[PDB]
């Protein structure tokens, strides 16, 4: 008898949110291999690259660019899509030192889930394909050079 370990890694993320480390909170969340305590984490912190580490941003970006296959997460990849948009702008394209092959894969998959779902209901931010045209701008990825 023991309690699930998935537990005790949210017990762990709740203490360092407790004492502001989102960082460390990402880092035992987005380790703990559990998607659906990720999205949790997601759910009650709010978009916060801001206030993570290099590393913990792209793993978390990581799981951005998977989220963006699945019409549930849409919100919420936006309002992750539209922070990291805002820090590369004010930060630098490069800040959080996203490799090239990722930075690819996340606007491939923005680009997908904008030509097949609706925004959400509440979304109040720039149309997705704003998102999407700005960011491949930022980082000289030229959308026009996905096949159709």
């Amino acid at each position: 008898q023991e309690r699930d370990p998935i537990w005790v890694s949210w017990s762990n993320a709740m203490h360092s949110l407790r004492v502001g480390d989102i960082d460390a909170a990402y880092a035992e969340v987005l380790c703990a291999g559990d998607q659906h305590l990720v999205i949790k984490l997601m759910d009650k912190t709010g978009p916060s690259l801001d206030q993570m580490s290099n590393e913990i941003a792209n793993e978390a970006l990581n799981f951005i660019s998977q989220f963006l296959l699945d019409h549930s997460l849409y919100d919420i990849c936006l309002s992750w899509s539209q922070q990291l948009l805002e820090l590369v702008l004010q930060d630098g394209a490069d800040t959080f030192g996203v490799p090239m092959e990722l930075k690819t894969e996340i606007l491939y998959n923005l680009q997908d889930a904008c030509s097949t779902m609706d925004p959400p209901e509440d979304w109040e931010g720039p149309a997705p394909e704003q998102l999407v045209v700005q960011l491949a701008s930022v980082w000289e990825i030229d959308l026009q050079q996905f096949d159709k």
